[PDB]
């Protein structure tokens, strides 16, 4: 998929600048291509085409400099990210199950926000539920103010007379006219529209968060860019695929200094801590990589390129045993390893 | 003593929901009763009743809530609270000796309030006084928005000619008038109004905080839900009692995330560092444990219990070494450790 | 708790009399205090005064009067109670979970009632309820007149425009009216107002009992002193309590005569036969009484102590196995049995 960029706001996620003509090489690195750059009142920005149609990671600022930051060796091997528990506990009513069955939550602490990291933000939002989350039905991601929210917090099944004022409206509505006269009401309604209960998420003072998949509220949990401490919730219909969406949502704040915090998630018949960022674990033998390349790499070279497509290597005995980012879902088979050091034998 | 609390502050400061049926059991575990339930505005509030006299810790939301996370194992063990050095000095008036001598003083920033919290914080100030401080005799607090006065701080003997405008009151008045006219002067002035001069906390600027223990300023350092960092004084006969009640008020607000700092407390003959939240010790042989309670429990089991009523314990020979909260000034004897056991023998 | 008895009911309690003198010490025995006696129209009545606010069963002519038995050695160890099935079965809805969630109920036939038996189960009533029962909140008593019923009895969660006419009122009020217009409804609708339905108790053909914990009907089951056999319900939001609570009422009531029979209890996810007046059991290392109360006194004195606060008392090589009336639930702890102790050595 496309998306917009600012060129400053990738400079400073890097942490170096570069001219155009290098930009050039650059977005190969992140795996796509400069669709298109201009400038606004002096400001560059970059449309890009994310050519990786399997690694939402890839398709924003922060999952590009990422890319960029580890093919041009400023870091290798694992990212590593620390999670501590917040003290939040997040309820999933059991009579979703056949309406929006789960729900996933983590907090981030300590954002300074701008314009261009809460665009970011919020296009990553999109551009994950349009195509990793078919049109917000697989995968919907909400954003919220968590210093404006008050725990715990409820993902329930509710009535379609509760009421709550809607973005862009100053008055409360059912969630019934909300579905009729919303623009997202229209838009998304019918993946809920004929359920009996449709999902809400409600803080514990009963101020309505959103209505997943539809929209958020006008006057909870706003985020602006005075907001420093993100609650996000992502919801949909198989519990591995908002998982990874959270991951990705996640780890991109975090390459702006956010500090990544669980939480509980209670279900009827278990409980959750989310997000769960251990790495992933593959193993491939050496040997594989050299016959299927046709390149002629020693075990110690095609570790470093491994390192700098963010794998941890392990090699005994001519096999490796990976380790790779849990914002990442889309390896399933030794070709997919393959494909990886080739792309890093270009870098 | 009774006070009220609000259900959703309780829920939001132990992390986790509770059907009412659940919050029967868990008051007992604050040593608390309910002592009623009720509704108003669709928020629910409890009043609980609180037989320890002795025990101003359990007297608010906080409290509350910290003694039902370690009954629950949310935590155990000693509770660890960081003290950091403001550079802010207070100026202990040697003429106050035989009119109230003792002031002791602390800084909490980097607070969020709102109605649930400032009225939890105003409820402790107000309970702490009446019960622990003897109608304020013994013990009186004031509590200020630290960003609205400019240290250093003077809590001086001041004539009563001296003036200011009192809670309530847009126009200035004498200290003498004050008495006379406002309320509390009428409620409380009796404590003072018989000596030569008056207790006054002035800052250097010469902006009238209040006059303990009567009344606080109407325009200085006012505290509202914008208040960020609060100053609290604490005054009375006795050292030791300020201190346990300052200690209470700020891990009261600890628990809401504020950070505690001290303060230099300057008197004629000495000075001290308020507040100290060193743990206290006290040492039992768990053989006196086991004879007292008639209960067969071995050293493992004895120092489990003992981290759910939130002390360190250290067993060697089994005679076990405790450390204790700051906020507590309740033990005295062997058997104040074995009422504990048998408490927490019930959880 | 204070309470009035007379003194003629007392002792035909008791089976013998006594002068005012020697009442001054049998007071002690029921563990009360005498706090003042007078006559009216011929009859002295004495105003009780229970120190144990922990022992409900001590507050009633009928509980005192047992003690005093017991003290004298007119009986001697476990009081037995006989109980048999009646043919009634009572529902508790389930609607009521998050209302008032649980009621026990009790048959007591044969009494042959006056104004004395009367007025002691009506007190006792109001004594349990308020002291016991946090003001009815905790636990509320209703009693009727079995013969004036028709079973099954329905303990449920009514519409508020449900009708009838409460107590000291000939005229029918919706529920509604009653919680905004009745003495009690003013008083004690807080507890329920919130709610979507409010507590009925009904019979199958539809006439009210009592709405609890609010009022009786002022037209079915009345109980007066032609009754002989009573019905007992007990409303609250802790089974233990309401249990309790019931076998309080019902051993009393066996004082009298009155022959005890247990109800089918039917909840959605269980079933209980109430009352359960099986003796509860505790068991104590005789070395524990000697140790803790300083005396030397030997195995058999301490069984023979026991056996006058009306506990079983088996002993195998120096360890107690102990069974005591259902009617108590303060003992707790091996120091509850030495209190008893102590207490029995001071008859």
């Amino acid at each position: 998929p496309k998306f917009d960029v600012s060129k400053s706001d990738l400079e400073r996620l890097i942490g170096r600048s570069f001219s155009i003509e290098e930009w050039e090489d650059l977005v190969l690195y992140a795996k796509c291509e400069l669709d298109d750059v201009w400038e606004e009142n002096g400001k560059v920005y970059f449309k890009l085409d994310s050519k990786d149609t399997n690694r939402p990671d890839l398709w924003s600022a922060e999952g590009v400099a990422r890319q960029i930051k580890w093919a041009l060796g400023i870091e290798k091997g694992l990212p590593k990210y620390e999670v501590k528990k917040s003290n939040v506990t997040v309820y999933v009513d059991e009579k979703l199950k056949d309406i929006r069955p789960y729900g996933v939550y983590a907090i981030v602490e300590g954002l300074r926000l701008d314009e261009d990291s809460l665009s970011q933000m919020i296009q990553l939002q999109e551009k994950i539920a349009l195509t990793f989350g078919r049109r917000r039905r697989e995968v919907a991601i909400g954003i919220f103010d968590f210093d404006k929210i008050k725990p715990p917090i409820y993902y329930k099944a509710a009535e379609k007379t509760e009421k709550f004022a809607p973005l862009g409206y100053k008055e409360e509505m059912t969630l019934e006219e909300i579905l009729e006269k919303h623009e997202k009401g229209r838009e998304y309604g019918h993946l809920i529209k004929d359920k009996q209960f449709y999902p809400l998420l409600i803080d514990s003072e009963g101020n309505v968060l959103s209505m997943p998949p539809i929209i958020n509220s006008e006057f909870t949990g706003r985020v602006t860019t005075d907001t420093k401490n993100v609650f996000i919730d992502v919801t949909g219909w198989k519990l591995e695929k908002v998982m990874l969406a959270l991951n990705v949502m996640v780890t991109a704040l975090a390459e702006r200094g956010g500090k990544i915090r669980s939480v509980r998630v209670v279900y009827k018949d278990f409980e959750i801590e989310t997000p769960d960022l251990t790495p992933k674990e593959f193993e491939v033998e050496l040997d594989y990589i050299r016959k299927l390349s046709g390149l002629e790499l020693n075990d110690g070279e095609i570790k470093e390129l491994l390192e700098k497509m963010m794998y941890e290597v392990e090699i005994s005995r001519g096999r490796a045993k990976l380790k790779y980012p849990a914002f990442r879902d889309d390896i399933m088979h030794a070709r997919d390893i393959l494909e990886d050091v080739l792309i890093a034998y270009g870098y």
